[PDB]
């Protein structure tokens, strides 16, 4: 039946994207009810980049210093405030398309859909995982700031990311919808760089279970392993240590496939030590770590091929 | 800035998905204006699968034999007709959310976004390419028939695919929005199977240009090649033969990077003959062929890193 990195339908989020302008800078904003959210760096000018004092820069602005455009309509700003690294703009109109929603701060290793947007206009949607080093390997060009990340559950949109900048290695950093950065990054031009990253062990295991659910088990073996012995191998291949909590999480998938978690860990250990010998898993030649146990249960059939 | 397999925002299509029921079978339908489109096999029963005569099966149906549900609203069918492998249901209501649109039959190697849907409710969106063998490697489960594929250009949705079935190897087959199947497949239970497939050479080349545009050129070399000599190597690695037409298409990308097309072909030849030696391109360990020259120009910056 296949397995793809699929994102959530973006319709509910497309109806919330607007354009925010201050000075000569234009970027994206998120319009929910009568509030518009956007990166606070929309108020920076060329000489503010290296060491900006957003408090000082903001006090010098009025409500009309901000221009908010929704489609072909102009929204009047009737108030503004700064919440951490975000700007909260109050507008005279409540978004008619505001969906049921909430703000969530996702944890490292978890996934979400990103709606790439430019000038308040959505251009594409794709899935990505919050890396353990707190960055995401997205696809963003100039003008993409303000684009948001989200998950959708029973018609409720859980926003978890707003794009702010690109680091030296081409990876991206941002904040949650409360303006707090994911990772030790700050919104100013410095020498900051992404820290060392690691493979999301729990997700690789989830993915191996998806492969079995879809009918493939060539990588399994007759061995088992203890968490300790497994982590000795994981540490050598730069994989996150596996904990009992992660083992517990894999419970449902283990049950659906009849493959004990530690037995699957034994399979992973072998794959790491001997490689895949020209073979593929779910079409991949490498071990995928951008699918959480949740993502697998969501996309795969509830009935294993067997 | 990154490179991801990104799909088009699905909002405009989500507003067109409905549920169609006939007998005990329920699947997805596409609602545009006052017409609902869905796979004609929605009228098949267990004993019709092997050798169904849709003409005979359909004449036995009335307008009320069909149930169309849009969200929490029931649409009354006031007419029905069969167009090739599709059923065209006339309804008493015109879809208020019908976007500007058109029906297009895409060509092999081209890409489109798929909005996976179940019971008339969108569940996910992802990109895929129409393989040279006329199938797509999608992700579909029971109840996904009727899900559509599309591309979006300047607010105009070009529908190009409707899902009908899964073949033995787990790949998928469908029709364009005129009900004509892509490939030599038919909507009946038979021993039909996907034919031999090949790698989309033009797309791999497009992808290599994207890598250079993003700042990477470790795979380039000092050689060049003629189309003939290139195709001798391509034929050995099961790649589609490159034609002058394909060379012409790569013109813009060649110009933006300053790398002659045949020179890039020389690079590809080397990569095929010597492998990637543990190196990666745009994060991949293999040669990607699901990105068209159009997809690259769309996602990549217009300014090469250099
Ligand atoms: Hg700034
Ligand atoms: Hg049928």
């Amino acid at each position: 039946s296949g397995f793809r990195k699929m994102a959530f339908p973006s319709g509910k989020v497309e109806g919330c994207m607007v354009q925010v302008t201050c000075g000569t800078t234009t970027l994206n904003g998120l319009w929910l009810d009568d509030t518009v959210y956007c990166p606070r760096h929309v108020i920076c000018t060329a000489e503010d980049m290296l060491n900006p004092n957003y408090e000082d820069l903001l006090i010098r602005k009025s409500n009309h210093s901000f221009l908010v455009q929704a489609g072909n309509v102009q929204l009047r700003v009737i108030g503004h405030s700064m919440q951490n690294c975000l700007l909260r703009l109050k507008v005279d109109t409540s978004n008619p398309k505001t969906p049921k929603y909430k703000f969530v701060r996702i944890q490292p290793g978890q996934t979400f859909s990103v709606l790439a947007c430019y000038n308040g206009s959505p251009s594409g949607v794709y899935q990505c995982a919050m890396r353990p080093n707190h960055t995401i390997k997205g696809s963003f060009l100039n003008g993409s700031c303000g684009s948001v990340g989200f998950n959708i559950d029973y018609d409720c949109v859980s926003f978890c990311y707003m794009h702010h900048m690109e680091l030296p290695t081409g990876v991206h950093a941002g904040t949650d919808l409360e303006g707090k950065f994911y990772g030790p990054f700050v919104d100013r031009q410095t020498a900051q760089a992404a820290g060392t990253d690691t493979t999301i062990t729990l997700n690789v295991l989830a993915w191996l279970y998806a492969a079995v659910i879809n009918g493939d088990r060539w990588f399994l073996n007759r061995f088992t392993t203890t968490l300790n012995d497994f982590n000795l191998v994981a540490m050598k291949y730069n994989y996150e240590p596996l904990t009992q909590d992660h083992v517990d999480i894999l419970g449902p998938l283990s049950a659906q496939t009849g493959i004990a978690v530690l037995d699957m860990c034994a399979a992973l250990k072998e794959l790491l030590q001997n490689g895949m010998n020209g073979r593929t898993i779910l079409g991949s030649t490498i071990l995928e770590d951008e699918f959480t146990p949740f993502d697998v249960v969501r996309q795969c059939s509830g009935v294993t091929f067997q």
